[PDB]
């Protein structure tokens, strides 16, 4: 596997100097070897004259640098690595910024550095052949940061897992596949248990939703559980919810919710985190305009847009996860086009009917950087859904609002929770950047790390 | 004009209750006279059994009120008030409800019913012959609320004459129409004072930008300016700019920017605020793709998009209002058909470049329940503006992150200001409803009175 | 300006090693020094380690070698160079293909060289400040190359002077703006003289087809002549004529045509070259739907597409320029976007009237890999432009064979010369590049040279 350590000097053969643009010149004096490189942002400039080589990144200056960011800067770096074939890499960040909190900047180079070396060769005939087999990172201070560095790398694991997951076609990626992954992934772990529902377990349970979206399909739908038992017997998991549905469109709506979710339970179980954790999959693959089904809840929805069918699946599982008795419950849907026009690719946006939940959720965001902008859950627009024929439509006429008329819709499924909805269309695909991230896997690793803290 | 004034009991012929559902009961005893009103949101009975009309209005229950949507409510009296021709009427809140404090909910009852029973028929041959010429608010508690009464009438005489000027045709409401407005308001008030630049003058400040927009017209450019000195000479004003850009285009684009400062001008006059303000309106009429501007800063701007020429003459008026040095500067624009995909009509988007602005904008829209949404002035997103021949674009070259987008490209104007941005594009016009609604004149009125009270 | 020298050794302190793949090894022994640089077409490698700074630039096999391509692997190099901000660099091509004949590949290594590291900057507010002051060009065997290299320096000089009038925004490109560009450089050059009619003197000859292009517009129409008389006095002239029409649509349709003219009036005037040439420009900027034109010829032209004004230009121009008598008449013009469709970015489509011009001008596209692919003149599809109302219509009722049918409407204005026909929509802007490239400059040039021999 990876190796990762943390030392106080540089031993491996090819060294990564990070280096904030205030401290250029006192690199500069332990070292035109001054002129050449200015550390401004993103600026990469390899060394190769000495028998070990020297990757020199820049940072510029600490009044201009968003952290949330930092990936495309890392990015640069990254490109060098692969295109020199270094496996093995020192990283020294003892000149970048003095006022940055050193164990939150040391988790967060280690995952960009395994999320931007990211490859995937699947389904090529030529392999890349390269990965980064060795990270030590390089501290002189007094700080303790090894257990940063274990859970950026934990982190950046499951993003590529979640990557891995997004990038598949959908004729390899069949709900049987994630169902597989799903049984491998809780093979692997003694805190994980599976439980599933085919087709005709939901159709007792009467999801008439979910059931309707895959109706026509050759794949089965399934409502797939991994409980992720961290925490003390009892205590009430924290579900998050994934929606997976094969071939939506939206411009395509790819597996992102439950390649998320997969990501996560990945690194939450590598990390063994002492925590409670249910990751639920609906799963379906792509029931005319004007049908009216019957939720699993008895609410009677108007299928008035056929491109809406994400939601259906939804809000089935949403009501089946109550059974769990969860302390809280986060979506994860790339659900509307709608999000992108709004936010971009910069911000998941979320929803929630708890303060308690979505303040949790925007400390998370803060710590990570895997930002979020939460959105208002403005009753007033469930009047957009209102039905002639039924209890309710499932999108509005227009494309007014959409996003949050979405949360809405979905709203009317999770009253009996403590509930957030992240819209992860923008976050986890790019708005034309088209590249799968592995957000919010960060996010919710982060939220889960200090649910679990409140744990003790 | 228009009296209102407050009582304790009704006198007048016509008489109008609020009335709570879960005081529904009560005020029957104090009276199946019974059974037909159930006090429902926005039910209204009008009983005209005795000599004097009374007219039943239903609130629903506490908990299901939601503030921000009590002129659709207050609109079902309105059309019963029109109706049955009532130009006089006694309005009793004793039966809304005993939590809401009275001073707001008489400040918002009072500007709803002057706002809701508005009426343009400028235009047209039959004349409808209708306004309020008296409301008489009838309270029985201890709370002075006649100031209250007051506030909530100047605001709704504001709103008015935004909708007004939102309402005229572009062909009557001409650049020197409106300058005309600044005219007729200015000299109604010792404590105004106008200036104004022409073309030429404009010319001469290098205000490449605005002067680019209007070029091809006959309607000439001019910025025009509206000086309220109502509190201490000297004192830093706060700046309101407004885009006047006639016939835009983005679906149509109106007056909203120049007709809310015109109305929230025209409401802190009647109300004589002890506070310096500017009312600043950028007018212009609608130059090829790929043109290449020098804005008055001197930045140079690709404009890429014709369309999104209403920011251009933003930029050059936000920079030239720097001569106020003002304490803040607001701008309104009906700028992005982006912001009703994210927003609707609900919410004025806003954006600001100062925490202690946008608190203070939050704390105005609670009050006034005219409502924002803060949304991320997010920095990295200045590359989607980047250009290969010009300092920058003016638009990306995608719909992602649009108003952000549009936020951002102003936002390299004012950089020297507490500055924020209402992007009123939903708020203004309606989202299909459309209809011109006054906003947010309410907002910005409370704002100016916070603002004021803070001055003492 | 330019130093451009050849030597057979370096002598600048930073060095380019063109290196083919086949010789990778031999360069290792007269130098993992080996193993890490593999010599791949465009790979590159900067060795900052010497004192002076080295940089390796990969062709690849000679089996794999598309000479067309080379300046997308030079530009690899030219970031390079702008990157490390080296303005003085020594090419050392003794590495690169024993095969290829080295007078042709040195002409073309210093042309892309020149042309791949050009700046546009002209209407920013923060300068570059980067050029290549000095390029040794550094060969050890026993060719002759002092001659290639000072005419690939004079054809990159030209493709960027056409790429900086691309680039120019239309506000600033006016008609006067190239009429005055047309003067400064005939101005510079005793063998230069200028020509030209206003609207005036092209209304006189009945230029019906081209006046009414511009009928609307401030900008006035030009036809503007500048002679070069390099060649005996009396000797028939090679016309080249140029399309320049500004703010030009068909997606945007540039300056291209006059640019390229331009760009090898320059070009032929530094190389001194002893051929007669005079280049024209049709001058206009951007008449209904179905308008009956007179052109200069008399023929009746029905404007169907009002899309298609470009060629109503370029008709009333080749028929003027017939009284220069002209042994060759080439035009060029980014005339159809059918043109990206067929050939893409990479070929300039040809039509010809005359095997023997058509031969001399794939000659000098293969000479200096400056693209065309020839397209058949088929005048079967006269019949496309028949009109009901007139002798022709301008354009076809469909897209079909759209560009030979563009190419055939000019067809019937140049019967009486020996004449080609060069779409450069795709090989002038690009097809998602959208770059100048400054094309057809450099075939323009070895077509003029190869005439400039055969006339002693
Ligand atoms: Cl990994
Ligand atoms: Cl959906
Ligand atoms: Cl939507
Ligand atoms: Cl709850
Ligand atoms: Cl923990
Ligand atoms: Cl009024
Ligand atoms: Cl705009
Ligand atoms: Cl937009
Ligand atoms: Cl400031
Ligand atoms: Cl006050
Ligand atoms: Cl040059
Ligand atoms: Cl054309
Ligand atoms: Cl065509
Ligand atoms: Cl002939
Ligand atoms: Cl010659
Ligand atoms: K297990
Ligand atoms: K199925
Ligand atoms: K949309
Ligand atoms: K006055
Ligand atoms: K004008
Ligand atoms: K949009
Ligand atoms: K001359
Ligand atoms: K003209
Ligand atoms: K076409």
């Amino acid at each position: 596997m990876m190796k990762i350590v943390v030392n106080n000097q540089s031993t491996l053969a090819a060294e990564l100097m990070i280096v904030a643009q205030e401290n250029l010149q006192k690199l500069v004096e332990q070292t035109l070897d001054r002129r050449i490189f200015k550390a401004k942002s993103g600026e990469v400039l390899p060394l190769l004259h000495g028998d070990k080589i020297v990757i020199l990144l820049g940072l510029g200056l600490r009044q201009d640098f968003i952290a949330s960011e930092y990936d495309k800067i890392i990015a640069k770096a990254a490109e060098q690595l692969k295109k020199l074939a270094i496996k093995e890499i020192s990283v020294d960040i003892d000149y970048a910024f003095e006022n940055d909190n050193v164990k939150q900047f040391t988790l967060d180079t280690v995952r960009a550095l395994i999320s931007e070396t990211y490859v995937f060769d699947q389904l090529k005939t030529e392999k890349e052949n390269y990965s980064l087999e060795q990270i030590e990172l390089v501290y002189s201070g007094d700080q303790d940061i090894e257990d940063s560095a274990k859970i950026g790398s934990a982190i950046a694991c499951g993003q590529n897992y979640a990557k891995d997951l997004q990038n598949l076609p959908a004729n390899i990626c069949t709900t049987d596949y994630m169902l597989n992954e799903a049984r491998e992934l809780t093979s692997k772990y003694a805190t994980f248990s599976l439980d599933y529902l085919d087709q005709d377990a939901m159709a007792e349970l009467g999801m008439g939703c979910a059931l309707a979206v895959g109706r026509g399909s050759y794949m089965s739908n399934y409502t797939v559980c991994m409980e992720y038992k961290g925490g003390n017997e009892g205590d009430a998991p924290i579900v998050l919810v994934g929606k997976g549905l094969v071939f939506d469109n939206g411009m395509k709506m790819d597996m992102g919710g439950v390649a998320a979710v997969m990501g996560t339970m990945k690194a939450i179980a590598m990390l063994n985190l002492p925590v409670n954790v249910v990751g639920v999959m609906g799963l379906a693959e792509n029931y005319r305009p004007g049908d009216v089904l019957k939720s699993m809840k008895g609410i009677t929805v108007e299928v008035s847009n056929t491109d809406a069918e994400g939601r259906l699946v939804l809000c089935d599982t949403l009501t089946y996860i109550g059974k769990y008795k969860p302390k809280a419950v986060i979506d994860l849907a790339t659900l509307t086009g709608a999000m992108i026009i709004s936010l971009g690719d910069a911000y998941s946006g979320m929803f929630a009917n708890s303060d308690k939940l979505a303040n949790s959720l925007e400390q998370a965001a803060n710590a990570s950087n895997d930002l979020i902008w939460r959105l208002p859950l403005h009753k007033p627009y469930l009047k957009k859904i209102e039905s002639k024929v039924a209890d309710m439509d499932n999108c509005g006429r227009d494309r007014s609002a959409g996003s949050i008329v979405a949360a809405l819709f979905l709203s009317k499924f999770t009253e009996d929770y403590e509930w957030a909805h992240l819209d992860i269309a923008g976050s986890a695909m790019g708005d034309a950047s088209c590249k799968a991230s592995g957000r919010p896997v960060p996010l919710l690793v982060h939220y889960l790390i200090s649910q679990a803290k409140e744990n003790l």
